[PDB]
């Protein structure tokens, strides 16, 4: 079952010292594999903030956002032979 992630992805306008609530949704099985990146093109997401995820979808936090959390949150899942992508573009102000 390829996975079909349908989060809208577009941008995140955070806040600094705030608490974010990421989420996003994908159609992917058998249990495939979600990737949390920051863009960048290698950069990734994760150890500034808090992150969870699921087979059919996935959704991260942020309780710890600032400034520095201003980054391009590229989101990236697969699965076999399906695979799907969520860009989530994450500022803070």
């Amino acid at each position: 079952l390829k996975p079909k992630i349908l989060t809208a992805s577009r941008k995140i306008k955070i806040k600094a010292g705030f608490t974010h609530n990421l989420e996003v949704d994908f159609i992917g099985a058998p249990d495939p594999t979600a990737t949390w990146t920051v863009g960048d093109s290698g950069a990734a997401l994760a150890p500034e903030l808090l992150v969870d995820a699921k087979s059919s979808t996935t959704s991260i936090f942020f309780p710890s956002a600032k400034r520095a959390d201003s980054g391009n949150y590229k989101l990236k899942v697969k699965n076999e032979l399906g695979e799907d992508e969520a860009i989530f573009e994450v500022i803070v102000q």
